[PDB]
């Protein structure tokens, strides 16, 4: 995926990746 590592891409809208 392309925002699970990053941490605050993840952050902001977890639910796009993992």
């Amino acid at each position: 995926e392309g925002c699970c590592s990053n941490p605050a891409c993840r952050t902001n809208h977890p639910e796009v990746c993992d």
